[PDB]
């Protein structure tokens, strides 16, 4: 069927929008742009297409294996209170006279509304649950042609809290149980790099590829979503959870009406809703089922897979150049029949460093003893374009980028320097900041960055040097494109930021010493941070990182 039908009503904004920075620094005015609801119709057309799905014995066999693996899981309902605390503080307010603040504080109006939503899920398994469709306002660098806005489709806040009560515990247990080491979200960046190097090394002759599905959410069929429900139902669950999961599947996940911000009927969806709890989990499991079945259909030899939502990497035993091309073509044809055709056809790679996945590539630099250190990086154009917009306007993406890409030269020299300088000038350094990342929210105090970085990337993230020529060229090109200061200027700025941080003492001084050790002549010998050992970041290493309206925070476990 068609992924979407449209009434012709526009995708409308809820708040005023800006395509360009106001000329009210104004050095980036013509270097950056923001997507708005004005390009929503162009995106709507791109995400609307017919799906045909033909499954075979390879798909059937893999699905039977997943269902048996899911049978081992036991999951429980979350209490209303647990689901309320997982809700981010600025999650889109309900249409029923309450917002995330009232949800988190367990106010009478919010609680009573959520209880009647839950009761309604138990009593009615069919009435379509309305959704809102919105165009995202995201920043990119001017370069072919302006990117149209991405679209999000979500149910009301009351329904979102109910999804957590029914399925949150499943999202924390089911993906690892059915996918094992293939489940991408479980790894910190250092552990992902370790897994990739190990998978590459355990091949007699390694060949790898990334597989980019064209608009994965739209390729997800009604049958794929009802199959996801049957994988959920294979778990040992309380009866109440089974009823609510079935009702959420038929009333919301399989499809339903979409309304614009004005309350006008906008369209009808027959594919994945971008803004529901099960998007990240369902995409991960469904991508995994299709890809493993396609590996079997193609004759991919000894595959090792890594899956994060719709991002997929397959590392296997090379069968020779001609055979590898033939097997990848056969892999693409099988993925196409399963309703997952590619954007660009996959290419066999014989160097792990040449594979791009989740917009990232593995790069090499040297450590304190001149030993090789592998890390994930990416083109910094979009992170730097967003940092420029957010500095000119207010406050976010910079914190998410610092955390994910802490060992990169562009984070160390540019992002870290600029944002620690802004934090001190604002005198709002010792505050927890909330930042949005793929539909979920994280609360991090910047003063805790050294311990967080050590836990995620290791102590080598503060002592890496001799970055690659490709990496240095990519960073210098991005800064030039944006008309931003070159790398040579960031060292002098970092010395000042480091001095200011040290002069403040305490945690601020630890940030100065660890994060900016690269900027000084007389390097200190950085030792492991005892605080890093106590960190509890359990929720961070789950599908919750890829979406689902989840609030993640930094906890500290007792020894
Ligand atoms: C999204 C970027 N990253 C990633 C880079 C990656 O590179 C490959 C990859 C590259 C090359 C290759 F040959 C094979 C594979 C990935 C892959 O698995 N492809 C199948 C992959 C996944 C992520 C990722 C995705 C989603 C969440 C988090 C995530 O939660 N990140 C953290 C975080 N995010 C926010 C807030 C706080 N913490 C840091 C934990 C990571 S990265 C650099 O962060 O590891």
């Amino acid at each position: 069927s068609m992924s979407y039908s449209w009434t012709g009503a526009l995708i409308t904004p809820c708040s005023p929008e800006e395509e360009k920075l106001p000329i009210n620094s104004l050095r980036y005015h013509n270097k950056v742009y923001c997507t708005t609801s004005k390009s929503a119709s162009q995106r709507a057309k791109k995400v609307t297409f017919d799906r045909t799905q033909v499954l075979d014995a390879h798909y059937d066999s893999v699905l039977k294996d997943i269902k048996l693996a899911a049978s081992k899981v036991s999951a429980r309902l979350l209490t209303l209170e647990e689901a309320c605390q997982l809700t981010p503080p600025h999650s889109a307010r309900s249409k029923y006279g309450f917002g995330a603040k009232e949800v988190r504080s367990l106010s009478g109006r919010a609680v009573n509304h959520i209880k009647s939503v839950w009761k309604d899920l138990l009593e009615d398994p069919q009435t379509p649950i309305p959704t809102t469709i919105m165009a995202k306002n995201e920043v990119f660098c001017v370069d072919g042609g302006k990117k149209p806005a991405r679209l999000i489709v979500y149910p009301d806040l009351g329904v979102r809290v109910c999804e957590k009560m029914a399925l949150y515990d499943i999202t924390q247990k089911l993906p690892q149980a059915v996918m094992g080491a293939s489940y991408g979200f479980q790894y910190s960046p250092a552990q992902r790099v370790e897994y990739l190097l190990k998978a590459w090394a355990e091949k007699k002759d390694p060949m790898g590829f990334s597989y980019d599905t064209r608009c994965f959410d739209s390729t997800v069929t009604e049958r794929d979503i009802r199959t996801e429900e049957s994988i959920y139902q294979a778990c040992s669950l309380p009866e109440e959870a089974r009823t609510a999961i079935h009702s959420l599947t038929e009333r919301l996940y399989v499809g339903g009406p979409m309304f614009n911000s004005k309350g006008q009927t906008c369209g009808y969806r027959r594919c994945r809703a971008s803004g529901v709890l099960t998007t990240s989990m369902g995409n991960t499991i469904t991508c995994y089922v299709k890809a493993l079945a396609a590996c079997k259909a193609a004759g991919i030899v000894a595959p090792t897979m890594l899956v994060c939502g719709d991002d997929l990497v397959v590392i296997s035993e090379s069968q020779g150049t001609e055979e590898d091309e033939r097997n990848l073509r056969a892999f693409t044809e099988a993925m196409t029949r399963y309703s997952a055709p590619p954007g660009d056809p996959p290419r066999p790679e014989y160097d792990l460093e040449l594979i791009t996945s989740c917009s990232s590539n593995v790069s090499v630099a040297l450590g304190p003893r001149g030993r090789r250190r592998y890390y994930l990086t990416r083109d910094p154009t979009t992170p730097l374009a967003r940092a420029a917009w957010e500095t000119v306007r207010h406050s976010n993406s910079w914190l998410g980028n610092i955390i994910q890409y802490a060992p990169t030269i562009w984070v160390r020299m540019v992002l870290m320097t600029h944002f620690f300088s802004i934090l001190m000038v604002q005198d709002t350094l010792d505050q927890n900041l909330n930042f949005e990342m793929y539909g979920s929210v994280y609360s991090v105090n910047p003063l805790d960055l050294p311990a967080i970085i050590e836990r995620l990337h290791g102590l080598d993230a503060f002592s890496m040097h001799t970055y690659s020529h490709h990496e240095l060229t990519r960073v210098a090109s991005a800064l030039r494109k944006l008309g931003a200061p070159p790398l040579r200027v960031w060292k002098s700025r970092a010395r000042a930021v480091r001095a200011s941080l040290i002069s403040r003492g305490g945690k601020a001084a630890v940030c100065g010493r660890y994060l900016f050790n690269w900027a000084v002549k007389t390097k200190l010998k950085l030792t492991p941070l005892p605080e890093a050992r106590l960190l509890d970041l359990s929720s961070w290493f789950t599908v919750g990182a890829g979406g689902g309206d989840i609030f993640h925070s930094v906890s500290r476990a007792r020894p």
